[PDB]
């Protein structure tokens, strides 16, 4: 019994991992330069999580030797107010990755402003030009929480190419990227959203499936397919331990690997982001 | 009993309201609407469709810049080409014919069209754009296609899509513009496993494969809407990608071929250069 459970896909000890090499990397480019990666990170408005988010990703670019430059703009920032800010950003040779943290106060044109974020500085691949490169095969930096999850299957030897890949969400920087990412592993892929019709066969269709709906617990335990890779990338914060967007609760039966929330994907998306910033240093003081 | 979608009947209708489009243009400035069309090297399909959208080009009032380079041509010598038309005024629009010889990175150069003048759809960032609802030129065939669709009344919205292939110019954005539209979408390639059994779960299937005939008629759900983007010349008339001698008995709508998917791939070409010249001129 103890060897048919799932695999325990672990973001935590990944990221972990993957943090020991940026740390040495970034220490081999300040001796050889003697300049810091730079992460600038836009927080707009007084959303909490949103904070905390901005704080551990300010850690994470801590604890691998570089530094953030924290942008804090007032809640009423207007659209045109955060263009201004970001084109400071791409203009200033010292920051090499901008990051604008979402959801930004709903006034505020968000697309407009991620697509104004400079390619070699999207380290957190939420332009339209690098969605369209990466899903045409071409360099560019990739959404961070897809991105972290294709790195999550990957380094865990997971099987994607011919298998049905179910994404139920299709949000412009986590769902829609999500499916392009699979496609180019070349897996059979399926989008879904609020106006599908029977969800629950189609998630029992899924080799893989990938949720990414932001809604608790939505994608029912009944719905996988027995032996499916199961990736939950929601988190809603409760007492006693914080839930996805799957019902997890003794997935361990059903699936054949998983990611746990939390200790899943939040640590990779985090992790990606900083990987991505350490190669647009490297780039750049190179 | 199925609805034809009558791609050339919609193309000729399109046709008469962008002449009178072109004509108050050209009225009110002075000047005409021009589309460079690109054709490299000795492919005779290559050379017919560029000469079947100079003239439509001409037929709504606009006219062509013929640029036609050697098979041998460098990925090089093609970028510099397309960059002297991006900085020309009296150019609007910008057509690569594909497919270029295979010595050419086809996608540097179709990324290094100006998104203003990337009337056929090709560029990296209309694809990104249109993906996220931004405004941008749609790739040609399948924005025809979704005009298809829209003008004959069908249903996409929670209709479970098929797209059978994957191509950046065609099934990718496909399979996009039809997310968009409300459709679940699955995408299909050469490594699908149970390829039949997909298809015969789609309410609406789209063949992009480039290979005759490849999907089925006992694979198609009773009931579905089926275009066919395929063209593949034959004696005594070409078939597309979908058998269809007699999916009229089992699709509620479906795209001839010849006449369905092929004049809407031309007519949105021409339409988006009508746009792209209104955008320049007026
Ligand atoms: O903000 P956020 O973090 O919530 O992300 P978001 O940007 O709201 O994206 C949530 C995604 O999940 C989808 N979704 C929401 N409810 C669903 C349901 N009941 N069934 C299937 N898909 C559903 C949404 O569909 P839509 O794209 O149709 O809204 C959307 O694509
Ligand atoms: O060049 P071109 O004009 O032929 O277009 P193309 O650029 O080769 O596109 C053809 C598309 O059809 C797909 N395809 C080819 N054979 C298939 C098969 N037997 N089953 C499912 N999909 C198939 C290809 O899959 P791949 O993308 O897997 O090659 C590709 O996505
Ligand atoms: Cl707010
Ligand atoms: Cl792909
Ligand atoms: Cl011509
Ligand atoms: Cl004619
Ligand atoms: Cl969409």
């Amino acid at each position: 019994f103890q060897g048919h459970m799932a695999l325990v896909l672990d973001g935590r000890a990944l990221a972990k991992q993957i943090e020991e090499n940026l740390l040495v990397r970034v220490e081999a480019l300040k001796a050889k330069t003697g300049r810091t990666p730079i992460l600038a990170t836009i927080l707009v408005g007084d959303d909490g999580a949103s904070a905390t988010y901005v704080r551990m990703k300010g850690n994470a670019c801590r604890r691998v030797g570089m530094d953030s430059l924290k942008i804090e703009l007032p809640q009423e920032t207007t659209t045109e107010q955060l263009l201004a800010e970001i084109e400071k950003l791409n203009a200033n040779p010292d920051v090499h990755g901008i990051l604008l943290q979402h959801p930004v106060p709903a006034q505020i044109d968000e697309r407009a402003c991620f697509d104004a974020i400079s390619l070699a500085k999207d380290v957190d691949g939420v332009t339209c030009l690098g969605f369209g490169r990466m899903a045409m095969g071409e360099a560019a930096y990739g959404s961070a929480t897809p991105a972290g999850i294709m790195t999550i299957l990957k380094e865990n030897n997971i099987e994607i190419a011919g298998k049905h890949a179910v994404v139920v969400g299709r949000s412009a920087i986590l769902g829609k990227p999500m499916a392009m990412m699979l496609l180019q592993a070349n897996a059979t892929v399926t989008i879904c959203h609020s106006r599908t019709q029977n969800l629950p066969e189609l998630v029992k269709q899924a080799d893989i499936i990938v949720g990414a709906v932001g809604k608790a617990e939505l994608i029912q335990k009944d719905w996988i397919k027995q032996g499916a890779v199961v990736v939950d990338a929601g988190f809603h914060p409760r007492d006693g331990g914080g839930v996805g967007d799957i019902q997890l609760q003794g997935i361990e039966e059903i699936a054949s690997a998983y990611t746990p929330v939390p200790g899943g994907v939040g640590p990779m998306t985090i992790t990606t982001l900083i990987r991505q910033t350490v190669e647009a240093a490297e780039k750049a003081l190179g």
